[PDB]
């Protein structure tokens, strides 16, 4: 069903959200820059890889958010990064890198519909 | 810091969300019935125990998110009930029973202000 644009420096989606492969959603990766948004095409959501660099991660999410009208922004963080996540990120949903497939599916459904 | 209302048929909150006790928030329990709505009072959020009875769980959530009610509604669900969770529940957040303290805290913060 869903197309996901994952913004990361990884070059494979698997280190970012390992469980995502188990789901039928399609994932394209792009560098963690604001210009990658151009590459968002028909994507249903954008995931921002914020596992390691929280400052840039939060910066991206802020830039990505709102404007119009707008497509959902998700941040993927590690457990130690949860304290840094707050409303000023402009997030629609947050995900832990260890989140299981069922939980990934549920949060994606709820954030898109 | 937060006052939480947990709607559950359990005697204690710990079987529902074991990690919650590790946080400083205070938790009041009430039966998983419609009359418990009268007890919401000044809680900052209401958690509905939907680990075992999903139907009454969602019925409860729909009532909590009804006409003149502002308090954020959270459902606590098991991993194999995530699939039943959808927009018609009127949820502001979901939690898995196995969710850790750092994630509970982050989702409670994000859901309130």
């Amino acid at each position: 069903m869903l197309e996901l644009l994952l913004l990361t420096s990884e070059l494979y989606p698997d280190p970012v959200l390992p469980a995502l492969s188990l789901l039928p959603h399609t994932v394209r990766t792009a560098p963690a820059e604001a210009s990658s948004l151009l590459e968002a095409g028909n994507a249903d959501a954008v995931l921002v890889d914020a596992r390691n660099d929280l400052s840039s991660g939060r910066g991206l999410c802020r830039l990505l958010s709102s404007t119009g009208r707008s497509i959902p922004v998700l941040a993927v963080v590690s457990e130690g990064g949860l304290v840094a996540v707050s409303a000023d990120w402009g997030l629609d949903e947050i995900l832990l890198l260890s989140t299981g497939p069922a939980e990934i599916d549920a949060r994606l459904r709820l954030v898109v519909g």
